[PDB]
RNA sequence: GAGACUUGGGCAAUGUGACUGCUGAUCAGCAGUCACAUUGCCCAAGU
RNA sequence: GACUUGGGCAAUGUGACUGCUGAUCAGCAGUCACAUUGCCCAAGUCUCUU
C-alpha cells in the first residue's frame, strides 16, 4: 500500500476461473442410481387476448 | 466499436509568486558578579 | 634602630564575565497560492453505432 507506481495501471481487470454451484457439480446421473427430477412450473401473466 | 465534450478522483512535474516561523552572531543601553592594580592606615611576628 | 615576613581595615581604580531591553546582520525550516503543459481512473452528454 505504501507504493505509488503500483496504481499506474489500476484498470487491470482480474480474470477468474468460473465454477458451478454445489448442486451443479457432479450431478450427471449414472445407470442404477436414484436421482431427482425437478419439474419447471411457469405462469404466463400477460393479458389473455 | 470508433470517437469528440464536461465534471470529478487523482498522479506528475516545468514555472513562478508570496506568506509564516525559528536559530545564531554583532552593537548599544542598563543591571549585577568575579578577580586584579594604586595611594594609605593599623596590627601580628622573628632578629 | 635597621632587616624580614604575614595579616587586617580602608579608599582610588582597572580588567573582564554573565543578566535584561532595543537595534543590526547572517543563518535554517514549515508552508501556501498559482499559470503552464502532461499521465491514470470514476461518472456524464453527443456523433457514429443502431
Amino acid at each position: 500500500v505504501t507504493a505509488t507506481v503500483n496504481k499506474a495501471d489500476k484498470s487491470k481487470d482480474r480474470t477468474y476461473k468460473t465454477e458451478c454451484p454445489l448442486e451443479f457439480y457432479d450431478a450427471l446421473p449414472r445407470v442404477g442410481e436414484i436421482c431427482y427430477a425437478y419439474e419447471i412450473f411457469l405462469e404466463p401473466q400477460f393479458e389473455s387476448c
